[PDB]
């Protein structure tokens, strides 16, 4: 019962890589989160000068 | 024999439902992206108007 067992190997390897890329994007919504704090706080710098 | 039944359906499972994560993420990235465009232009154009900063 091979052609069960290409399809095996082949779904663990999907699989290995649909992991990847959860890791990839979890780091990229963290970095970019991150990005959003920073940036928020640069705004609210120039927002309370202008305001006096 | 079975067995490989199993795991067939166990991956192809697993796999579905990591896709479905991954397009969650896609979808919250691209959000996140969209907002500090906003954010981005905002900030240049202070730097523009309150410091002489062109890009």
């Amino acid at each position: 019962m091979k052609q069960l067992e290409d399809k095996v190997e082949e779904l663990l390897s999907k699989n290995y890589h649909l992991e990847n890329e959860v890791a990839r994007l979890k780091k990229l919504v963290g970095d970019l989160l991150n990005v959003k704090m920073a940036l928020d706080i640069e705004i609210a710098t120039y927002r309370k000068l202008l305001e006096g």
